[PDB]
Protein backbone atom coordinates (compact mmCIF):
# COMPACT_ATOMS: atom_id res chain seq x y z
CA UNK A 1 0.00 0.00 0.00
CA UNK A 2 0.91 3.68 -0.21
CA UNK A 3 1.59 3.64 3.54
CA UNK A 4 4.00 0.68 3.32
CA UNK A 5 7.76 1.16 2.86
CA UNK A 6 10.02 -1.65 1.68
CA UNK A 7 12.58 -2.16 4.50
CA UNK A 8 15.08 -3.31 1.87
CA UNK A 9 15.17 0.35 0.78
CA UNK A 10 16.66 1.39 4.14
CA UNK A 11 20.36 1.79 4.95
CA UNK A 12 20.94 1.98 8.71
CA UNK A 13 23.71 4.42 9.66
CA UNK A 14 23.62 5.49 13.33
CA UNK A 15 21.69 4.94 16.55
CA UNK A 16 19.64 7.93 17.70
CA UNK A 17 18.22 6.51 20.92
CA UNK A 18 16.74 3.55 22.79
CA UNK A 19 13.88 3.54 25.25
CA UNK A 20 10.65 1.89 26.31
CA UNK A 21 9.00 2.08 22.89
CA UNK A 22 12.01 0.74 20.99
CA UNK A 23 15.10 1.88 19.11
CA UNK A 24 15.43 4.89 16.79
CA UNK A 25 18.05 4.87 14.03
CA UNK A 26 19.24 7.39 11.47
CA UNK A 27 19.41 6.03 7.95
CA UNK A 28 18.86 6.60 4.24
CA UNK A 29 15.90 5.64 2.06
CA UNK A 30 16.92 4.49 -1.45
CA UNK A 31 20.45 5.74 -0.84
CA UNK A 32 19.56 9.43 -0.95
CA UNK A 33 16.94 10.58 1.56
CA UNK A 34 17.55 11.06 5.28
CA UNK A 35 15.07 9.24 7.52
CA UNK A 36 14.56 8.31 11.14
CA UNK A 37 13.72 4.61 11.53
CA UNK A 38 11.75 3.74 14.68
CA UNK A 39 11.96 0.02 15.52
CA UNK A 40 8.97 -0.69 17.75
CA UNK A 41 9.48 -2.93 20.78
CA UNK A 42 7.05 -5.83 20.66
CA UNK A 43 4.11 -5.36 23.02
CA UNK A 44 4.51 -1.61 23.47
CA UNK A 45 1.92 -0.45 20.89
CA UNK A 46 -1.48 -1.41 19.52
CA UNK A 47 0.03 -2.01 16.09
CA UNK A 48 -3.03 -2.75 13.95
CA UNK A 49 -4.79 0.36 15.26
CA UNK A 50 -1.66 2.43 14.65
CA UNK A 51 -1.30 1.13 11.09
CA UNK A 52 -4.89 2.10 10.30
CA UNK A 53 -4.31 5.58 11.73
CA UNK A 54 -0.99 5.90 9.88
CA UNK A 55 -3.04 6.19 6.69
CA UNK A 56 -4.63 9.39 8.05
CA UNK A 57 -1.40 10.66 9.64
CA UNK A 58 0.46 10.50 6.34
CA UNK A 59 -2.01 12.88 4.68
CA UNK A 60 -1.22 15.47 7.39
CA UNK A 61 1.38 17.51 5.54
CA UNK A 62 2.55 20.77 7.07
CA UNK A 63 6.08 22.15 7.13
CA UNK A 64 6.02 22.36 10.95
CA UNK A 65 4.81 18.77 11.51
CA UNK A 66 7.38 15.97 11.56
CA UNK A 67 6.36 13.96 8.50
CA UNK A 68 5.37 10.30 8.64
CA UNK A 69 6.83 8.65 5.53
CA UNK A 70 5.38 5.16 6.00
CA UNK A 71 5.55 1.91 7.94
CA UNK A 72 7.25 -1.49 7.54
CA UNK A 73 4.71 -4.02 8.79
CA UNK A 74 5.76 -7.34 7.20
CA UNK A 75 8.53 -8.14 9.72
CA UNK A 76 8.97 -8.09 13.48
CA UNK A 77 9.63 -5.54 14.90
CA UNK A 78 7.59 -3.19 12.68
CA UNK A 79 9.29 0.04 11.66
CA UNK A 80 7.86 3.56 11.55
CA UNK A 81 9.73 5.83 9.12
CA UNK A 82 9.69 9.59 9.75
CA UNK A 83 11.42 12.86 8.91
CA UNK A 84 14.97 13.19 10.25
CA UNK A 85 15.53 16.20 12.52
CA UNK A 86 19.26 16.73 12.96
CA UNK A 87 19.13 18.70 16.24
CA UNK A 88 17.05 16.17 18.11
CA UNK A 89 14.58 16.69 20.92
CA UNK A 90 13.44 20.24 21.68
CA UNK A 91 13.62 19.69 25.46
CA UNK A 92 17.32 18.80 25.32
CA UNK A 93 17.97 21.61 22.84
CA UNK A 94 16.43 24.19 25.18
CA UNK A 95 18.54 22.86 28.04
CA UNK A 96 21.82 23.34 26.13
CA UNK A 97 22.79 26.74 27.53
CA UNK A 98 25.51 27.22 24.88
CA UNK A 99 22.92 28.34 22.32
CA UNK A 100 22.50 31.59 24.30
CA UNK A 101 19.09 32.06 22.75
CA UNK A 102 17.57 35.44 22.05
CA UNK A 103 13.95 35.80 23.10
CA UNK A 104 13.12 36.37 19.41
CA UNK A 105 14.41 32.84 18.81
CA UNK A 106 12.26 31.47 21.64
CA UNK A 107 9.17 33.22 20.21
CA UNK A 108 9.97 31.76 16.78
CA UNK A 109 9.97 28.27 18.30
CA UNK A 110 6.56 29.01 19.83
CA UNK A 111 5.34 30.17 16.42
CA UNK A 112 6.65 27.01 14.70
CA UNK A 113 4.69 24.84 17.14
CA UNK A 114 1.61 27.07 16.95
CA UNK A 115 1.53 26.85 13.16
CA UNK A 116 1.65 23.06 13.31
CA UNK A 117 -1.12 23.05 15.92
CA UNK A 118 -3.31 25.47 13.98
CA UNK A 119 -3.01 23.05 11.06
CA UNK A 120 -3.94 20.06 13.22
CA UNK A 121 -6.82 22.07 14.69
CA UNK A 122 -8.03 22.86 11.16
CA UNK A 123 -8.07 19.10 10.51
CA UNK A 124 -9.84 18.31 13.84
CA UNK A 125 -6.80 16.24 14.86
CA UNK A 126 -5.69 16.32 18.50
CA UNK A 127 -2.08 15.93 19.53
CA UNK A 128 -3.08 14.55 22.99
CA UNK A 129 0.50 14.81 24.40
CA UNK A 130 1.87 18.20 23.35
CA UNK A 131 5.05 19.09 25.26
CA UNK A 132 8.64 20.07 24.51
CA UNK A 133 9.76 16.43 24.75
CA UNK A 134 7.47 15.70 21.76
CA UNK A 135 8.94 18.38 19.48
CA UNK A 136 12.06 18.09 17.34
CA UNK A 137 14.56 20.57 15.88
CA UNK A 138 16.02 20.38 12.36
CA UNK A 139 19.44 21.47 11.09
CA UNK A 140 18.12 24.99 10.46
CA UNK A 141 16.78 25.37 14.00
CA UNK A 142 13.16 24.95 12.89
CA UNK A 143 10.95 23.30 15.52
CA UNK A 144 8.40 20.72 14.41
CA UNK A 145 5.71 18.84 16.31
CA UNK A 146 6.29 15.08 16.64
CA UNK A 147 4.38 11.94 17.65
CA UNK A 148 1.02 13.65 17.18
CA UNK A 149 -1.80 11.41 18.38
CA UNK A 150 0.60 8.60 19.28
CA UNK A 151 -0.60 8.21 22.88
CA UNK A 152 -3.83 6.57 21.68
CA UNK A 153 -1.81 3.47 20.70
CA UNK A 154 0.60 3.14 23.65
CA UNK A 155 -0.20 0.09 25.78
CA UNK A 156 1.82 0.99 28.91
CA UNK A 157 -0.67 1.24 31.78
CA UNK A 158 1.35 3.95 33.54
CA UNK A 159 0.85 6.30 30.56
CA UNK A 160 -2.82 5.69 29.64
CA UNK A 161 -4.77 7.60 32.29
CA UNK A 162 -4.57 10.48 34.76
CA UNK A 163 -3.65 8.04 37.56
CA UNK A 164 -0.58 6.66 35.80
CA UNK A 165 3.00 7.53 36.70
CA UNK A 166 3.89 8.44 33.11
CA UNK A 167 0.75 10.50 32.40
CA UNK A 168 1.55 14.18 31.45
CA UNK A 169 -0.09 15.67 34.53
CA UNK A 170 1.91 18.88 34.27
CA UNK A 171 0.61 19.50 30.71
CA UNK A 172 -3.06 18.76 31.53
CA UNK A 173 -6.03 21.06 32.23
CA UNK A 174 -8.32 20.52 35.24
CA UNK A 175 -11.01 18.85 33.14
CA UNK A 176 -8.51 16.21 31.96
CA UNK A 177 -7.17 15.57 35.47
CA UNK A 178 -10.64 15.42 37.05
CA UNK A 179 -12.82 13.94 34.31
CA UNK A 180 -10.66 12.70 31.38
CA UNK A 181 -12.26 15.35 29.10
CA UNK A 182 -9.92 15.69 26.11
CA UNK A 183 -10.62 18.30 23.45
CA UNK A 184 -8.97 20.97 21.33
CA UNK A 185 -8.85 22.99 24.56
CA UNK A 186 -6.66 20.41 26.32
CA UNK A 187 -4.19 20.78 23.46
CA UNK A 188 -4.48 24.55 24.01
CA UNK A 189 -3.62 24.19 27.70
CA UNK A 190 -0.66 21.95 26.89
CA UNK A 191 0.57 24.50 24.33
CA UNK A 192 0.62 27.20 27.01
CA UNK A 193 2.76 24.90 29.16
CA UNK A 194 5.04 24.27 26.18
CA UNK A 195 5.42 28.04 25.75
CA UNK A 196 6.40 28.13 29.43
CA UNK A 197 8.94 25.32 28.87
CA UNK A 198 10.46 27.25 25.94
CA UNK A 199 10.79 30.53 27.83
CA UNK A 200 12.11 28.70 30.90
CA UNK A 201 14.87 27.04 28.82
CA UNK A 202 13.52 23.58 29.54
CA UNK A 203 12.74 23.74 33.27
CA UNK A 204 10.25 21.15 34.47
CA UNK A 205 6.84 22.82 34.91
CA UNK A 206 5.93 23.10 38.62
CA UNK A 207 9.48 21.97 39.27
CA UNK A 208 9.22 21.92 43.08
CA UNK A 209 5.98 19.86 43.08
CA UNK A 210 5.10 16.21 42.57
CA UNK A 211 2.42 15.27 40.04
CA UNK A 212 -0.13 14.91 42.85
CA UNK A 213 0.79 18.33 44.23
CA UNK A 214 0.56 19.83 40.73
CA UNK A 215 -2.94 18.43 40.24
CA UNK A 216 -4.02 19.93 43.59
CA UNK A 217 -2.40 23.27 42.68
CA UNK A 218 -4.25 23.41 39.34
CA UNK A 219 -7.55 22.31 40.89
CA UNK A 220 -7.27 25.20 43.36
CA UNK A 221 -7.04 27.61 40.40
CA UNK A 222 -3.34 28.36 40.80
CA UNK A 223 -0.97 28.46 37.86
CA UNK A 224 2.58 28.61 36.61
CA UNK A 225 4.05 32.08 36.80
CA UNK A 226 6.12 34.17 34.47
CA UNK A 227 9.45 32.84 33.17
CA UNK A 228 12.16 35.45 33.53
CA UNK A 229 12.68 35.55 29.76
CA UNK A 230 8.98 36.08 28.92
CA UNK A 231 7.79 39.63 28.34
CA UNK A 232 4.46 40.72 29.80
CA UNK A 233 2.77 40.21 26.42
CA UNK A 234 4.28 36.74 26.00
CA UNK A 235 3.15 35.78 29.52
CA UNK A 236 -0.37 36.99 28.72
CA UNK A 237 -0.45 34.63 25.71
CA UNK A 238 0.69 31.58 27.67
CA UNK A 239 -1.56 32.45 30.62
CA UNK A 240 -4.60 32.70 28.32
CA UNK A 241 -4.19 28.99 27.60
CA UNK A 242 -4.91 28.19 31.25
CA UNK A 243 -8.41 29.53 31.85
CA UNK A 244 -10.26 27.19 34.20
CA UNK A 245 -13.19 27.19 31.75
CA UNK A 246 -12.09 25.39 28.58
CA UNK A 247 -14.46 27.41 26.39
CA UNK A 248 -12.73 30.63 27.49
CA UNK A 249 -9.38 29.42 26.12
CA UNK A 250 -8.32 30.70 22.68
CA UNK A 251 -8.01 28.65 19.51
CA UNK A 252 -4.67 27.99 17.84
CA UNK A 253 -5.65 30.47 15.13
CA UNK A 254 -6.03 33.20 17.77
CA UNK A 255 -2.81 32.17 19.52
CA UNK A 256 -0.97 32.33 16.18
CA UNK A 257 -2.31 35.84 15.57
CA UNK A 258 -1.26 36.82 19.10
CA UNK A 259 2.24 35.39 18.63
CA UNK A 260 2.70 37.10 15.26
CA UNK A 261 1.59 40.41 16.80
CA UNK A 262 4.19 40.09 19.59
CA UNK A 263 6.88 39.12 17.06
CA UNK A 264 6.27 42.43 15.30
CA UNK A 265 6.31 44.41 18.55
CA UNK A 266 9.49 42.76 19.81
CA UNK A 267 11.59 42.88 16.62
C1 LIG B 1 16.69 11.60 18.66
N1 LIG B 1 15.40 11.69 17.99
C2 LIG B 1 15.31 12.02 16.68
N2 LIG B 1 16.41 12.61 16.14
C3 LIG B 1 16.39 12.95 14.85
N3 LIG B 1 15.40 12.81 13.97
C4 LIG B 1 14.31 12.23 14.50
N4 LIG B 1 13.14 11.93 13.85
C5 LIG B 1 12.29 11.33 14.74
C6 LIG B 1 12.89 11.22 15.96
C7 LIG B 1 14.19 11.79 15.84
C8 LIG B 1 14.21 11.49 18.84
C9 LIG B 1 14.28 12.28 20.14
C10 LIG B 1 13.05 12.01 21.01
C11 LIG B 1 12.88 10.52 21.22
N5 LIG B 1 12.77 9.87 19.92
C12 LIG B 1 11.64 9.36 19.44
O1 LIG B 1 11.52 9.03 18.25
C13 LIG B 1 10.45 9.25 20.38
N6 LIG B 1 9.30 8.70 19.70
C14 LIG B 1 9.15 7.38 19.38
C15 LIG B 1 7.93 6.94 18.87
C16 LIG B 1 7.80 5.60 18.55
CL1 LIG B 1 6.29 5.05 17.91
C17 LIG B 1 8.81 4.68 18.74
C18 LIG B 1 10.00 5.16 19.26
CL2 LIG B 1 11.29 4.03 19.49
C19 LIG B 1 10.19 6.49 19.59
C20 LIG B 1 13.99 10.00 19.11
Amino acid sequence: GSWEIDPKDLTFLKELGTGQFGVVKYGKWRGQYDVAIKMIKEGSMSEDEFIEEAKVMMNLSHEKLVQLYGVCTKQRPIFIITEYMANGCLLNYLREMRHRFQTQQLLEMCKDVCEAMEYLESKQFLHRDLAARNCLVNDQGVVKVSDFGLSRYVLDDEYTSSVGSKFPVRWSPPEVLMYSKFSSKSDIWAFGVLMWEIYSLGKMPYERFTNSETAEHIAQGLRLYRPHLASEKVYTIMYSCWHEKADERPTFKILLSNILDVMDEES
